[PDB]
């Protein structure tokens, strides 16, 4: 995945008016969006349409698909039919749950991303402690995109140590949350990037800053 | 807590919208809790919860297995209830600050909170039975009230009912399709959610009521 200027627009703006407008201040600056819940579940799946006939940007749908093996299909299912490209799952669940998954992106054309450990405090409790084994269930499933947090880079560094440099890597956490933009990419393909962008002053300025703190990367 | 009818919760996980409410509405004179997922919102949209309330009188739990961080967790418990959700089901493993986020919405609108410790699926053995009595504990402390657990391991229902207590609503999926029996699952679990052994029947109507005369004494 060739993700323009390694950065990617968490878009969580639940309105689309604001997500369409902000998006495409921006859009100068990516070609991949991340949709997730907020505004799916404020504005309705057509949504991805919309942007890719509006921005002709790649999709990943951030879904946290974390139920059983006969719902992640359904689930799956109906987030490609909606145009996503890809879709972030967790993987705490188990391997049966992820491998319902990878099967419907295999079918349709897609890909499916492995969220490992998450950024926010609370992912010390239990997801910390699973994260390396979920990582090695992810590579003995062929799993061959992975989410990881930026917020703990010796964590990230461990997570790219285990799937390779083969594998892509994709991180959230970076500014609102703590992450530096540059020491991520030490590690991650890409960076995710929220609220640092869409509830700045000026977004444009807001992205062009990050990049221009990254243009030797 | 909520009074469920028969103690029986509909999973109403069709993705069309036609077939979802011509089943739920067969099964209505058994059931007044439909549980509604991402199977038929993300395919038919979340006005579909709204369009429930208006056809039925039934209550709505949202199955969305909340799991984000705290600020996308307080975005899609706020959208959810917007929607005319009772209740939503959030998942414990990401952490106590993530549970709290939804609570804390949950608190503001006048919702409930339903807090998924153990699943009832096989991969769940891999990495949340190891964490499930904890993370029940976990929900005891910040005040969870509501919880879920797995018909599919009557011990681990049974564990897990006796961490929260006899004042604590649980609710019970696994049941029929996934192997858990109804009557075993109801001795630890207020109320049995059940998917596909009704809306995949050729008279869901008839199977809903087959399985409430079955625990007709509880
Ligand atoms: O471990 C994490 C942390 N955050 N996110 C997501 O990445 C974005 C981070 O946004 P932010 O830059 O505004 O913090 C949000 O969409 C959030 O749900 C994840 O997928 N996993
Ligand atoms: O641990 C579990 C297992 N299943 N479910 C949900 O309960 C329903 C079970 O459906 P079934 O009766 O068709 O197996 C589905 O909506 C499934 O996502 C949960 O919330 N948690």
């Amino acid at each position: 995945m060739d993700v323009m200027n390694r950065l990617i627009l968490a878009m969580d703006l639940m309105n689309r008016d604001d997500a369409l407008r902000v998006t495409g201040e921006v859009r100068e600056y990516i070609d991949t969006v991340k949709i997730g819940y907020p505004l799916v579940l404020s504005e309705g799946m057509d949504i991805i349409a919309e942007f890719r006939k509006r921005f002709g940007c790649r999709i990943i749908a951030n879904f946290k698909v974390a139920d059983i093996p006969e719902t992640n299909e359904k689930i799956c299912r109906a987030t490609f039919k909606a145009g996503a490209d890809a879709i972030i799952v967790h993987g705490f669940p188990g391997a049966d749950s992820v491998r319902a998954c990878l099967n419907v992106a295999e079918e349709m054309g897609r890909e499916v991303f492995l969220l490992t450990e998450m950024s926010h405090p609370g992912a010390e409790m239990f997801i910390q402690g699973a994260a390396d084994e979920i990582a090695r269930m992810g590579v003995d499933l062929g799993v061959k995109n992975y989410v990881g947090p930026s917020t703990r880079p010796e964590r990230l560094s461990r997570l790219r140590e285990i799937i390779g440099q083969d594998s892509f890597l994709i991180s959230p956490g970076v500014g609102a949350q703590g992450g530096d933009p540059g020491e991520t990419l030490r590690f991650a393909d890409a960076i995710i990037v929220g609220r640092s962008i869409y509830l700045a002053d000026n977004p444009a300025a807001a992205a062009a800053g990050i990049i221009e703190s990254i243009k030797d990367l």
